[PDB]
């Protein structure tokens, strides 16, 4: 019956949360790292070993590489949900660590100190989101071609290389594109509740 | 001893169920993960390595790979699988915050709330697997023959490529499609034993 | 001390089994599943890649691997166990099930039921095993021949190919039919000392 | 506290055992399957791969191969060692039964059942042990050359094929061979042990 | 309930620390922990496959490789985590063994001797991450480039040598580097929190 | 609370042995398998694949390779621990057994006998280290040159062959040596404060 304490730990995290934000925003969480894990991982596995281009030229199929893809999509999103993730971790420690000084106090001994450290952490969480949406737009985009045009020395002139599985990984970019959207407008949904709670004082 | 309020919850939470479509549909789950994890999955590990074509054109085999496969069977019944199973996590996590707040209210002060999100997850469950099928069914179909003919750029004209395992991988969705109709008949069966049993009042 | 009721369950399951059948039979399980999981998996990983054949007409290796191995012995032998002990796992939650309504019903309120499901859940279980003993011999045999003779299109006239490991998978094949063997006379026994235990009423 | 019923259970098997040959084949039986997991596995990976042979006919490499090695060593020791481990678990579940049994009939109303067992575990562990041991001596022998001399079809006349790690192969087989010598004595030990005891009456 | 002495060990540990240097240290390793095993370590996976340089000559490739990256930064970075993690096991072993020994004194019997090891420990803990940043900065920069010019036996001249993946890992270098200035930040405020709060006597 | 037992094995385990000694080798054992499982495994991966040689000769690689490797250094260095450590694991047996004979006589009947084993057990931990060590020293040494010459048959006259990571596993071999050296250095302190203490009576 080591049980209780958590479930007292559980319900003061979550003071001022919603009723749903609870259960869709965990439920969230678990799909992201679901299809994260078990789809999207390994259809990036052949990213290089497959990549060819048309030409004998020594090396530049290696600095055509790395100009088309600075950074793999899949690290992308690992820091991505790290960020948006930590957050959350600190606010909890924080709370256990209150939790247990003020056993100390009331047993020793027989508003605005969280709900500020929540809202920051939310606002946190949704401009770390936001960032990282506006970064792919800026680098990638939100599509893959199966060709590219590499312009990079030592390949002599243009040269014409070819990806794998494209459309894949454009159906899962999509994906995760939603699932993030959704996040960011839970939050902000979370935002505007404690927001208007707040007001009528 | 902890474990009887978790018994509380699984009695609660089926309480709306009929007493054989616990153990098949759950049984099914577990056919199917099992299904999915041991043997479907190493099928389909050289589907892209063993993929050959007849022509000495670069980036032809790339191109004619994606087209021919714009997503993977495997992929595409991981994601199925999850979007069946999501909606009863969603009702799982309400029916727990539900029972917490009853005893809350239980202890302190000492028909419709929860059968219509019960309908709609099973609603929902059954929309999700026919949407799957029919979109396999316009993609793919249900079979996959050994020889397939290519006629996208750069490919001159058209060329011929050759599958890796097509018998073994058409047996395979033969059964998953037999599993996905089972699913499918007893979400059913339980949509029409609750109206009813409703209908009597 | 959480144990009790897992012991009244297993007593309760095994209400009609014989003494000497449960060690048998679920240390036959035991093995089964071991040397289909360390030793047997591992043999057939180079199924594929290290299959050859003469000659240089492109796709022709592709044709001639399917032909020969429609589907691989290590997922049928998966199939096959599978189902075979689908049926136990359902008879274990329907007795369970049966179970927590007893205890509500005695609670509350201070043969043929589970014989039938029992009898016919051994019945499939064997027919399932000869099931399978019969397509195997139907479509492979017991044993593995080195060359190969491949007359499948696009290969021009016949070729010969060659395979990997055939005299290992050979006695590994004569292991897997001697115990599935064991395991169909069993569950014969366990069918006639039940009928005969009945017959004396 | 849910332990001491572990502790009875333990007892109960050990009764007729020696102090030392409890820990002593214990550790062994540790000691062999770390061995055979952690190191012995892996140099055994690239044994098929690596393996060459001096010839342009297609298919030599396969057979001669397969004739060198009809059976790998590494799945023989699997095999050894589950066929001399399989029996003390028989004999643990008939003990945890027959005390399951004893209790109902010491609640309810308020040698040689178990020695005969025991003795035949310990013998056919020790046959299991011999067999295994003379098949491996007939077949292999307990070295390996580095040059194979291969005359089986279709190679021409004889060829001359290359193995991987032959030295360090050699080692191992060495190490599991002592290691078999002392479980066996171990065993003889305790076969003569109870004998001995059990003449004075 | 058996976690009361966890806690009173973990407050024991934590005597001399600050309120906010708990979490945020805890959470830092952990971020430490994910980032290195699940992205970083994927993308160093072909470092020297996918190494190449333009020459016919064998052998210039391994020792161009072994001169360009005499250690990979991975294991550079496991063994810089592991020297800085001992100290804080070492303090936590010394802690557990020190109240056992208090525990029977003060149950048979019915500053100074702690602080210097923490001292001790922190001091270390800085001094390591110290020194191997500045053994990376010595060898190896913050930077790759992607063109490598190699002038070793038995290469002839010079040559060109191209890396795999450069910007990427550059990338996750700053990362790294940021990580450990923070945390070194965070160690050295502990101290200087520590021996100011201990000058007030 | 079942976890007294454990803590009074513990502490009858560690009786004879000093303040420190127990935290340093636990430590330094943590860090030992920590450090072999980690880094140290995956640099030793492509010790076959990345090795070749100047010649047109087959076969001529993997004689030499063999002849330049008898063992990897991996799989010593984890028959060096496991033999390190079986000794510990015999005495912990041994003293179990011991204290359940003493509860049994303790309750139905209501130095030298472990101190020579321990001081055997720390003799012979030391044994094997120091074996291991100038076994180690005969054979391979304590570096690793990055150009081999190799004599042996069917190479014709003497060829050169390329090592893959020198430098980095000559890293890694001296961290190893000096873990080695402290292990050796701990286990004499502890026999001679034993020693010491014995002599005063
Ligand atoms: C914050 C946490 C970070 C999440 C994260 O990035 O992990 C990814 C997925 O890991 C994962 O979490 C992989 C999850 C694997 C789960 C597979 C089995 C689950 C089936 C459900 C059981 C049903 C009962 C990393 O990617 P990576 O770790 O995969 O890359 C390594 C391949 N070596
Ligand atoms: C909702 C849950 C999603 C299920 C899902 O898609 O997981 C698949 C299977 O995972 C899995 O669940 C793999 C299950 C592996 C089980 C193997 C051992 C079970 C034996 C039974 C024990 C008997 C006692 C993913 O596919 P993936 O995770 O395999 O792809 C990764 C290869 N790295
Ligand atoms: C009903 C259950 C289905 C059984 C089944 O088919 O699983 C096979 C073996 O799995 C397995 O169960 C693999 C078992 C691995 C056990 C290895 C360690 C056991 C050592 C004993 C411990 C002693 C203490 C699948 O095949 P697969 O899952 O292997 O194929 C995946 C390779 N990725
Ligand atoms: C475990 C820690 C030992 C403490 C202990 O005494 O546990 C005993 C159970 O024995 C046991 O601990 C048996 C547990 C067996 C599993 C643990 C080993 C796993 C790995 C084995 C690999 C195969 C070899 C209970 O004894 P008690 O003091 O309560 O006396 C009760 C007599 N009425
Ligand atoms: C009866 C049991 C059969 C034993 C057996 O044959 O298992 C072998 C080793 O498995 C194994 O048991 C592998 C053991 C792996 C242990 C590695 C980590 C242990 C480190 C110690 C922890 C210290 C704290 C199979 O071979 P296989 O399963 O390896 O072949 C599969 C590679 N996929
Ligand atoms: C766990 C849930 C917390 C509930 C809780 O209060 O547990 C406390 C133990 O702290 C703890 O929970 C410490 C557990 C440490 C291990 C858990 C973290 C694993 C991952 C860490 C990675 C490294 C960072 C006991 O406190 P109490 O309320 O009973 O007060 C007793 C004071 N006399
Ligand atoms: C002190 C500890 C040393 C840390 C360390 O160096 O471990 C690295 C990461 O290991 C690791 O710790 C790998 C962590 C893998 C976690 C993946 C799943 C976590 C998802 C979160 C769950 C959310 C719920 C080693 O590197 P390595 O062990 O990876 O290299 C082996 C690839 N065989
Ligand atoms: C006595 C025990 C023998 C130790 C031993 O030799 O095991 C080595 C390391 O195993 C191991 O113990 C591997 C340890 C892997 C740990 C990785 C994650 C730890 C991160 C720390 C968690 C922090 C919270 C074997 O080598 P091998 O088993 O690796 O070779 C197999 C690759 N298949
Ligand atoms: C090695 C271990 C320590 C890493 C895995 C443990 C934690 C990092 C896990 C346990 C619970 C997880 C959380 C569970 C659910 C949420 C949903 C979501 O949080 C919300 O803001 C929604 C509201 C809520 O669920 O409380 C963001 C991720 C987060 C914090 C998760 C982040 C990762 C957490 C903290
Ligand atoms: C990382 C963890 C959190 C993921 C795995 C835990 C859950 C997602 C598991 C635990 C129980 C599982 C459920 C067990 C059985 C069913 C059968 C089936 O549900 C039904 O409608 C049948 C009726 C019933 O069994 O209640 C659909 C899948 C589902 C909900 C499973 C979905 C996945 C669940 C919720
Ligand atoms: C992910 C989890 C849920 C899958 C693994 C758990 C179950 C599927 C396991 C637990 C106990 C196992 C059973 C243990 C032993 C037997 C022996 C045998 O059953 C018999 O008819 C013999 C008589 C008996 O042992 O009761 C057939 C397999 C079976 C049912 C096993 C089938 C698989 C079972 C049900
Ligand atoms: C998936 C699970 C069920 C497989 C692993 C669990 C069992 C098969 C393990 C638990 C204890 C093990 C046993 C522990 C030690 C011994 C030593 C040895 O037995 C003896 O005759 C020595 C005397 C003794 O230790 O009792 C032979 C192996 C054996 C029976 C082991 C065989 C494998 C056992 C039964
Ligand atoms: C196989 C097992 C034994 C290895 C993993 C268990 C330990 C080595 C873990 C458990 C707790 C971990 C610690 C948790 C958090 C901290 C943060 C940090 O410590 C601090 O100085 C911050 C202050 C604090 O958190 O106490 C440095 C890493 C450290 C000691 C961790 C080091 C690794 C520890 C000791
Ligand atoms: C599959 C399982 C059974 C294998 C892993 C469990 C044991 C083999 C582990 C548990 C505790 C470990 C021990 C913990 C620490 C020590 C340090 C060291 O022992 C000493 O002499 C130092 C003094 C001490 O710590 O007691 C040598 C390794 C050893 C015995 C370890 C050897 C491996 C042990 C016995
Ligand atoms: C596999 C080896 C063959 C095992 C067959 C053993 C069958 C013996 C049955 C004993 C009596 C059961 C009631
Ligand atoms: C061409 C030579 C084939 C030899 C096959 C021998 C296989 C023996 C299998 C024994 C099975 C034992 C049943 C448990």
């Amino acid at each position: 019956g080591d049980w209780s304490a958590l479930g007292k730990l559980l319900d003061k995290v979550q003071a001022y949360s919603t009723a749903g934000g609870k259960v869709w925003l965990s439920v969230l969480f678990i799909f992201r790292i679901l299809l994260l894990g078990t789809a999207v991982e390994s259809a990036w596995g052949d990213e290089q070993s497959a990549f060819r281009c048309n030409t004998q030229q020594p090396g530049c199929e290696n600095v055509c590489y790395d100009k088309s893809f600075p950074i793999s999509h899949v690290r992308f999103w690992v820091l991505q949900i790290i960020f948006v993730s930590v957050p959350t971790l600190l606010y909890l420690a924080h709370v256990f660590y209150v939790m247990r000084k003020e056993e100390k106090l009331n047993k020793k001994e027989e508003r605005g100190g969280l709900l500020r450290t929540y809202i920051i952490s939310i606002l946190f969480k949704s401009i770390f989101e936001v960032a990282f949406l506006l970064i792919q737009w800026y680098i990638y985009g939100f599509s893959l071609s199966a060709v590219y045009t590499c312009k990079r020395d030592p390949c002599p002139h243009q040269v014409d290389c070819f990806l794998s599985r494209p459309t894949e990984k454009t159906i899962f970019i999509i994906f995760m594109l939603v699932v993030s959207l959704v996040s960011l407008a839970l939050n902000i949904i979370e935002l505007f509740y404690v927001f208007f709670k707040g007001v009528k004082d």
